[PDB]
């Protein structure tokens, strides 16, 4: 089946942060309004037998002292008085500040995404589902002992760790967010079994700053993980077609060479033309074909067990519009059953948020650099396969580009 993570408590926690507000409710309620929920298997978030088991899972990646600090931050924000100077210094030491502030539910909110994405990986491993979706997950910036970019716990890293250890097992991670997937890339920098690939904007001063030239050179992993971290940085303004042609051949070549056992996809919606970032010009159109739907369709055509996660996306109704179409397309590709979605938003709880026109399309009217990157990336893929003693014909792959 196609699985999707939701639940009453899960919904409440995912809607409890100051930055993402009620976005998750819009997404799941638009999916429901389009009558997709009967087609999907509900995957319940993971819960644990004890505090010690919870810590054992989360500290598979994060440090005990960082988890302690994040939980203390929640407790301090549930009291009336301000932080002490010593507690401020403590939170500063883990970057629990500025763009990663405290709020009354910060630990439960962050933990919930881990619970959902771990539960999703388990549903793939036991073969209950062929694909699982978690629109509450996808927080790719968090590090072992550091919050970053409103990411406090890295649910992606923990989900991937569960997949690679279920065994040889290899995972391909594809990061479609506007931003570089630095936290996931870093966690697996020395690991050849998890190949990471992020496409993103990069430019001087733009967050988080990595995933680009370091004549400077491209770092790409280390140790036995050399050549296992891939990046495609793109200039602002790119449309659906140029973005699709940029990543399409890379995706096909990665699958041919790596032969992954699982694929994990981060589908942050901040590349939409209507995102307040206003950097890329992608759409959710489905006849121009949305770069997002082009990529998901290609990935799903591989017939490899796949985890689809959320991420960025700061125009909440347009993020719901996109993720509803990704959800419908996943059902259609996996089940071979046609999903017909009306071009008009159906009546439901949040109908008023899709004014003034109430349509499913977003409200938008629409290379020598990329050829150079393709040559660079093809040579890196060759070096990866040589180092890891992997089989493949340079011809079938070269001709993809
Ligand atoms: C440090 O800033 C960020 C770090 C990570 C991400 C992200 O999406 N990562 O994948 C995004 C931002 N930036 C913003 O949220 C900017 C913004 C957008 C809408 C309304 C107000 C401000
Ligand atoms: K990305
Ligand atoms: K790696
Ligand atoms: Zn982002």
């Amino acid at each position: 089946s196609v699985g999707i993570v939701y639940g009453d408590q899960y919904r409440q926690l995912c809607c409890s942060s100051p930055k993402f507000g009620d976005r998750y409710a819009l997404v799941m309620d638009l999916i429901n309004a389009y009558k997709l929920i009967p087609e999907l298997s509900r995957v319940p978030p993971l819960q644990w037998d004890s505090p010690s088991r919870m810590y054992e899972a989360v500290t598979a990646f994060h440090s005990t002292e960082y988890v302690d600090a994040l939980k203390k931050l929640q407790m301090l924000h549930c009291e009336e008085k301000e932080l002490t100077a010593d507690d401020e210094l403590l939170m500063d030491s883990f970057s629990l500040n500025y763009d990663c502030p405290g709020f009354p539910s910060v630990f439960d909110y962050s933990l919930a995404a881990v619970q959902g994405s771990l539960a999703a990986a388990s549903a793939l491993i036991c073969r209950h589902c062929e694909v699982v979706i978690n629109w509450g997950g996808g927080w790719h910036h968090a590090k072992r002992s550091e919050a970053s970019g409103f990411c406090y716990l890295n649910d992606i890293v923990l989900a991937i760790h569960r997949l690679v250890s279920s065994t040889q097992t290899r995972v391909l991670y594809v990061d479609l967010d506007l931003h570089h997937g630095d936290g996931v890339e870093e966690a697996f920098w020395y690991s050849p079994r998890v190949v990471t690939f992020s496409v993103h904007h990069a430019s001087p001063g733009f967050f988080p700053g990595t995933g680009t030239w370091n004549l400077p050179i491209f770092l790409n992993g280390a140790g036995r993980g050399r050549f296992s971290a891939f990046n495609l940085p793109l200039e602002e303004g790119i449309n659906d077609l140029d973005w699709s042609n940029a990543i399409g051949p890379i995706l096909d070549s990665l699958n041919i060479v790596i032969q992954p056992s699982y694929v994990v996809v981060q589908c942050g919606a901040d590349c939409l033309a209507t995102d307040p970032h206003r950097i890329f010009r992608l759409t959710n159109f489905y006849p121009s074909l949305s770069g997002y739907l082009y990529a998901i369709k290609k990935i799903l055509s591989w017939k490899v067990p796949t985890l689809i996660l959320g991420g960025g996306g700061y125009n909440f109704p347009d993020t719901a519009r996109l993720w509803t179409r990704v959800t419908a397309l996943t059902i259609e590709e996996v089940k071979g059953k046609k999903m017909t979605i009306s071009p008009e938003i159906p009546e439901h709880s949040y109908f008023s948020r899709y004014g003034p026109d109430f349509e499913l399309d977003i409200d938008y009217f629409p290379l020598d650099s990329i050829q150079k990157h393709h040559r660079r990336i093809l040579e890196q893929l060759r070096n990866y396969a040589d180092l890891n003693k992997l089989i493949y014909d340079y011809d079938q792959v070269y001709q993809l580009y």
